[PDB]
């Protein structure tokens, strides 16, 4: 069958699940998706039936979309409400601390200063705040409301026992649950921050909007960041303190049926949502309000598959409620991300000569590795420039970059008996690409022919090559060498893969490579002892230069096609202080000084690439978009409309 189990916590919650039953099966055919309603006696409970494979759905708030994620339950997120409008759809809201401006400190220095909150147990005015603030209060830290007490010199935290802890009051006397308290709510706690009671108000990003009419008045406002720095309060998605979705529908990680429960509440929005004025209103009901779903929702939104619940919540919520159920206070050692087995074997090498200072986890894939420093599985790892973006865009920042004497040259090389060939119309020609998405096969090629065609449809553009990440059936995975499942494969299995590879792919296939100034010197003259590259001479490969001249291969500084941001070390914001000593002090010690050590590898660029000499600093350009160069997000900002990234879907999901 394709029944979606929803399970209901509430019997009014069971009677309009019923209706929703009823009303699905005139309006869904024989083969669609069908309801089932499972009444239990609470949210968890509900995620208790839908982990035994009882149910199958349920809408959660984010504390309990959490609670869902924790083991034996395992559910993850899969449709999303979202608010507003359908054309500036809200999923998300931002918990964030409004100060006043000038008032000279950051959220480091909160301890002794007045706090405005919402109300005491509610998210964007207390668990978020305290969770996040929970090892700066003082011990013993439970009973929380004395630790929080004993921080701040003086509060209004509504609902709070003022008789046991009167400081949490002395901004609102009683501390009043109720709006005869006038600090009391989401408005309340901006008012007392407005009014001058308090320092510091925790509230919502739209609290500000919705009390301050004119941005006069805004700009007398500020926001705390966590990197302890001071924004603007319309700045709120790159200075919060946690990003929160409002309602959620959650399923099985494993078993399903996600595709089942989208393809319902997409079919039942289109027949009983916002403004369809049936009988049946999937987004009110005359039994009660917020059954099933919000009743201000206005639709929903497919989750993207590759999201689990912790990327989903976000690092920064999920460390504040992380620390209020656990009760857990300790630089600490950094952990490497590991790609492969020799990538893992010289990171496990790397760390008993660190004595403990390095350590080392793995994933599969590069996409991988980069959720799990999301998430705090991982601390730090080097990517080129195409994967920086895509990591900044998941919200890490570069912290050292790979030196090899600006970056590399990106090469257009061709085989100089084919005396034809010019970068002015390499239309139906045959390419050679390292990776889709990488900064010398892709990005930076693309980018300038994305320029003068004026669209990323590149298969159609070119008669055929080998672009390893494209989909399988492209004209672009045809010239590729892997055989079976590795067939145009981003990774080692597939032979024209990498610098290398896409010279190798030109070698034997291709019209053009785009690789890198040092790939074919490196890989001509005997120096690559394999049969594809022994006999090669590099005299017999020219470069296509920008004006549409050619010039031999050596002559890179006057033909390449751009410069290109060198690979660079990645982290957590709130790791990249402990990353940038801890590497650039196990590079004297590891660096250029069997033989070798850290730059070396056992089979070829293992963690690092191999001609890295130093681990560089960065000063200013901490940050993707200065990292990379604004052209250079500019171009992928076009090549992304062609993009199948599914951590970068992820991530543009959250923050578009
Ligand atoms: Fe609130
Ligand atoms: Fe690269």
């Amino acid at each position: 069958d394709k029944t979606v189990r929803w399970c209901a916590v509430s019997e009014h919650e069971a009677t309009k699940c019923q209706s929703f039953r009823d009303h699905m099966k005139s309006v869904i055919p024989s083969d669609g998706p069908s309801v089932a309603c499972v009444k239990k006696a609470s949210y968890l409970d509900c995620i208790r039936a839908i982990a035994a494979n009882e149910a199958d759905a349920v809408t959660l708030d984010a504390g309990l979309v959490y609670d869902a994620y924790l083991a034996p339950n395992n559910l993850k997120p899969v449709v999303a409400e979202f608010y507003g409008s359908k054309e500036d759809p809200q999923t998300f809201y931002y918990a964030v601390a409004v100060v006043k401006k000038d008032s000279g400190f950051q959220m480091n220095q909160l301890r002794g200063k007045k706090s405005c909150h919402t109300g005491l147990g509610r998210s964007a005015g207390w668990n978020i705040p305290i969770g996040l603030l929970y090892c700066d209060l003082p011990e013993p830290r439970k009973p929380l409301e004395k630790a929080v007490a004993n921080f701040f010199s003086g509060s209004c935290a509504p609902c709070a026992d003022g008789t046991d802890f009167p400081q949490l009051c002395q901004l609102c006397p009683g501390c009043g649950c109720s709006t005869l308290n006038q600090y009391f709510g989401y408005s309340g706690a901006f008012k007392c921050l407005k009014d001058g009671a308090g320092d510091v108000a925790f509230v919502k990003h739209s609290t500000i909007f919705e009390n301050l009419a004119n941005k006069a008045d805004r700009d007398q406002y500020e926001l705390l960041c966590l990197d302890n720095t001071r924004k603007p309060v319309d700045e709120y998605k790159d200075c919060h303190l946690a990003q929160v979705p409002s309602h959620t529908v959650v399923a099985r990680s494993m078993g399903g049926k996600e595709d089942l429960i989208w393809e319902l509440l997409n079919q039942a929005q289109e027949h009983f949502g916002k403004d369809k004025s049936k009988e049946f209103q999937l987004f009110s009901s005359p039994h009660g309000k917020d059954l099933l779903f919000k009743d201000s929702a206005h639709g929903f939104l497919k989750v993207p598959p590759r999201m689990d619940a912790k990327m989903y919540l976000g690092y920064e919520y999920v460390t504040a409620i992380r620390n209020l159920r656990e009760g857990t206070c300790p630089c600490k050692p950094v952990k490497w991300c590991a790609l492969s087995h020799h990538e893992r074997l010289k990171c496990d090498e790397w760390s008993v000569n660190s004595v403990g200072k390095i350590e080392c986890v793995s994933a599969e894939t590069t996409e991988d590795c980069i959720a799990k420093i999301m998430n705090g599985e991982a601390d730090a790892m080097s990517l080129d420039g195409g994967f920086v973006y895509i990591a900044g865009k998941c919200g890490l920042v570069p912290v050292l970059a790979e030196n090899y004497n600006a970056g590399y040259f990106a090469v257009a090389v061709v085989k100089k008996s084919a005396s034809d060939l010019t970068w002015d119309n390499l239309k139906g020609k045959k390419s050679c690409h390292t990776a889709v998405g990488r900064t010398a096969g892709w990005n930076i090629p693309m980018g300038l022919l994305y320029n003068k065609i004026n669209h990323c449809r590149f298969d159609e553009f070119f008669s055929e090559g080998c672009a390893p990440g494209s989909k399988k059936d492209s004209s672009l995975c045809k010239l590729c060498m892997g055989s079976g499942l590795n067939l145009c494969e981003p990774n080692n299995k597939e032979g024209y893969y990498g610098y290398t590879g896409a010279f190798r792919c030109l070698v034997e296939k291709g019209d053009v490579a785009f690789v890198k100034h040092q790939t074919v010197p490196q890989n001509t003259g005997g120096k690559n002892p394999d049969p594809w590259a022994k006999n090669l001479n590099e005299k017999d490969y020219e470069l296509l230069c920008l004006d549409g001249t050619r010039k031999p291969v050596e002559e890179y500084a006057n033909c390449h096609l751009a410069r290109a941001p060198n690979h660079a070390v990645v982290t957590r914001k709130d790791k990249e202080a402990c990353v940038h000593k801890i590497l650039r002090q196990q590079q004297h010690l590891f660096g250029s000084n069997g033989n070798f050590c850290l730059f070396r590898s056992e089979t070829k660029d293992l963690l690092f690439r191999d001609d890295t000499v130093c681990l560089a600093k960065l000063h200013d350009r901490n940050t993707y978009e200065k990292y990379l160069g604004e052209e250079y997000v500019k171009a992928v900002g076009n090549l992304r409309k062609c993009s199948t990234s599914s951590l970068l879907e992820a991530c543009t999901f959250r923050r578009p």
